[PDB]
DNA sequence: AACAA
DNA sequence: AACAA
């Protein structure tokens, strides 16, 4: 089953101008109901750059309790609906605490917070 | 300027699988403190098929109110961080109140309402 | 297992 | 100015 916070491989490519492009993790962040029952996810992608832009929409993750290549960031300014098939290697998956970061994250990012 | 609520035409080509292809309207759900600074948007796809599995994360709108060729659905299981490219003529833009609908939307598609 | 408030 | 809870 495939559960919101789960965080798997996917190739978002091809992309246009500064779309997130390229193979790379990405967190599960369509509710369970969705993820139950549609073909498609909705996801956020993730980058090893933390020298990026100080932007309100990202959030930390870390190599430790991860098992991760490298500190990351979930970049919730960069969501995309992903057919299933796109999805390759569960990768891990994300704690209760770290994904309420993510829902803050997601409130500013498309204004949800008013 | 692009603001949250606009509707532009833009072409979501090429895509995988049931992620919702094609050349087709979009709202802005990006905030615009986002809209304003970053050369990417975050939208929500817009279809005329109004006979679709009847999914929570649909919006009507209707033809009349908007300068809309169709009575069409806003699909917010359908979401995209689009270049500002991509975006084309400027069509129309959605009421406050349609918008709280529209809110309420991504709320569910993206399991932020616990 | 990129670049760009 | 598609298909698929
Ligand atoms: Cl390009
Ligand atoms: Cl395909």
């Amino acid at each position: 089953p495939i559960r919101r916070g789960d965080v798997y491989l996917a190739d978002l490519s091809p992309v246009q101008g500064s779309e997130q492009g390229g193979v790379r993790p990405v967190v599960i962040i369509q509710n369970d109901t969705g993820n139950k029952y549609s073909p498609t996810v909705i996801v956020a992608a993730i980058t090893g750059r933390i020298n990026k832009a100080k932007i309100p929409t990202h959030v930390e993750i870390e190599k430790k309790k991860y098992k991760l290549d490298k500190d990351s960031v979930i970049l919730l300014e960069q969501i995309r609906t992903l057919d299933k098939k796109r999805l390759k290697e569960k990768l891990t998956y994300l704690s209760d605490d770290k994904m309420k970061e993510v829902d803050n994250a997601l409130m500013i990012s498309l204004g949800l917070n008013a």
